[PDB]
Parts: structure tokens; C-alpha cells; sequence
């Protein structure tokens, strides 16, 4: 057939000598995320990285590595390599400011409308790129966006991502309150399903990290969404911004915005931010960031 194109991405196997852990960034059940330095040998660079490290979840994390190795975009996190020791480690560029959900909550009293709308533009760019690569994320949320610098965010966590071919996906543990109604009812996922999750993610930012449908049981979410109910208009949002959010939550997935159009609309708004958001008061020497180490 060759109806699809060969995925000629490179999977880099990294020696364990090549990097040094430094701090435990966080622990789950799966494993731990560390921060460290990667020094490719005889390369005279030190690269700050995150390392994420045996049942059969090895096959699960290898799926994640497959996806992360195949994307290349300023607003998407790339896999640097894997290390195949006793444990399987994913190595990625360190995003020092952490996930945008925590960032928005810790700095809510110093976040201006320029930043919020710019974040919105950047996530639509990454999401539009994933759609270009025919990739459905299936878990877009503020907790899965990382902050490289306050001016530069990137989408991560591709454990649920699925690669549509040549329009929908059918699955069989899922984030209810970020899912489109069709994803709940029929377990269908589309780039337009992601546009819904994009809308919840913008709502998270505009509320400075509130929990959507806070205090509502996830099982009631389906019937509530059918009855016509959506998330409330956040205090700082003009109707212009909230009208974009509402459009992402339309029952007809095709009459929802495209990521390419969300880019345009938020760019127009980031061009005069205070018209659209009302907010009170608007160590080593050979360190190389990963975005500058291209091989
Ligand atoms: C400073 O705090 C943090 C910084 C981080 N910088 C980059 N990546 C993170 N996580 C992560 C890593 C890999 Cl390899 C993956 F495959 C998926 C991932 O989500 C980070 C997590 C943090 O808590």
C-alpha cells in the first residue's frame, strides 16, 4: 500500500555512563522522574535532562518512547533517547519550571494576560503540529504541558497518544473531565476530540488552575454534558475568550474550532491582551540546552 509514510525517526540508545542523576523530581507507581545532566561522550556539552524509569509496562513506556521520538516541534517535547539498563529510562529535555498547572497555581498573582494568551497560542501550535503528524493526544490538560521558560511551553505525556492513519480511534483509566462527550459515550477520539480537551485546558489557565467540575462525580459528567451544561465563564475572561472556549465544547465535533484557527484567534488576542483578559495589576560552563543540541 504505502498509504502511510515510513516513520524514519531515530531511536537513540544511550549509555548509562553518559548521564548523571541529580534530584528526584517526582514519584508515581510506574516509576520516578529524575533531573540530571547528559554528557554525550567526547562531545564537550552537558545537557540538562529529565529521566523517567519490570512487569509488562515496559511495552507501555516503549509505546510512549515511539511517539516522543517521532515528533519534532518547538511546542512538543522530544525524546532524547532511552537507556536499557535493568530499568527502561526515557530521557528528555529538562523543563525546569515544571508543569503549567502547578506553575499557574504558584504564580497566579504574577501572571499577566500576555502570558495566558501566549500560552494558549503555543499549545494550539503544538496541537496543530500533532494533528499534522496524524497524532491524537487523548490526554491534553494543563498537567501535561511543561514550562521551559515562562515564555515557552511544550506539550508532553504521550502515553495515551494514538496514531491515526488514512479518522477516529476506539479504546478499551481515562481523564473524564477533559474528554469530549463522544469520547465518554462511544470511546471515539479525533483531533476534534482533542479540541475539546484544549478547551478544558484553556479554562484551567484562565482560572489559575481550578479543578473542572470540582466536586462532581465523574459518572455524572456524561449526563450533565448532555443536559447542556458546560464550565463557567472564568472571572478574567471577556465574552470573546469564553466564546472560544464554549465553541470547543459543541456536541457536533465538526462545528468545533480547528487548532489552526485557534492559533489565529489567540494570536489576534495576544496582540492586545488587556482587551480580552481583565486581570488586576497587568553550575557549569559547557551547558547546552537541548533545543540547541541537534545531531
Ligand atoms: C522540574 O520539574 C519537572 C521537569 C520536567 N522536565 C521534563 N520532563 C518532565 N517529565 C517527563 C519526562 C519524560 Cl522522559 C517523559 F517521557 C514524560 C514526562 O512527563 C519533567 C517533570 C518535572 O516534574
Amino acid at each position: 500500500t504505502s498509504g502511510e509514510a515510513p516513520n524514519q525517526a531515530l531511536l537513540r540508545i544511550l549509555k548509562e555512563t553518559e548521564f548523571k542523576k541529580i534530584k528526584v523530581l517526582g514519584s508515581g507507581a510506574f516509576g520516578t522522574v529524575y533531573k540530571g545532566l547528559w554528557i554525550p561522550e567526547g562531545e564537550k556539552v552537558k545537557i540538562p535532562v529529565a529521566i523517567k524509569e519490570s512487569p509488562k509496562a515496559n511495552k507501555e513506556i516503549l509505546d510512549e518512547a515511539y511517539v516522543m521520538a517521532s515528533v519534532d516541534n518547538p511546542h512538543v517535547c522530544r525524546l532524547l533517547g532511552i537507556c536499557l539498563t535493568s530499568t527502561v529510562q526515557l530521557i528528555t529535555q529538562l523543563m525546569p519550571f515544571g508543569c503549567l498547572l502547578d506553575y499557574v497555581r504558584e504564580h497566579k498573582d504574577n501572571i499577566g494576560s500576555q502570558y495566558l494568551l501566549n500560552w494558549c497560542v503555543q499549545i494550539a501550535k503544538g496541537m496543530n503540529y500533532l494533528e499534522d503528524r496524524r497524532l491524537v493526544h487523548r490526554d491534553l490538560a494543563a498537567r501535561n504541558v511543561l514550562v521551559k521558560t515562562p515564555q515557552h511551553v511544550k506539550i508532553t505525556d504521550f502515553g495515551l497518544a494514538k496514531l491515526l492513519g488514512a479518522k477516529e480511534y476506539h479504546a478499551e483509566k481515562v481523564p473524564i473531565k477533559w474528554m469530549a462527550l463522544e469520547s465518554i459515550l462511544h470511546r471515539i477520539y479525533t483531533h476534534q476530540s482533542d479540541v475539546w480537551s484544549y478547551g478544558v485546558t484553556v479554562w484551567e489557565l484562565m482560572t489559575f488552575g481550578s479543578k473542572p467540575y470540582d466536586g462532581i462525580p465523574a459518572s455524572e459528567i456524561s449526563s450533565i454534558l448532555e443536559k447542556g451544561e458546560r464550565l463557567p465563564q472564568p472571572p478574567i475572561c471577556t465574552i470573546d475568550v469564553y466564546m472560544i472556549m464554549v465553541k470547543c465544547w459543541m456536541i457536533d465535533a465538526d462545528s468545533r474550532p480547528k487548532f489552526r484557527e485557534l492559533i489565529i484567534e489567540f494570536s489576534k488576542m495576544a496582540r492586545d491582551p488587556q482587551r480580552y483578559l481583565v486581570i488586576q495589576g497587568d553550575d557549569m560552563d559547557d551547558v547546552v540546552d537541548a533545543d540547541e543540541y541537534l545531531i
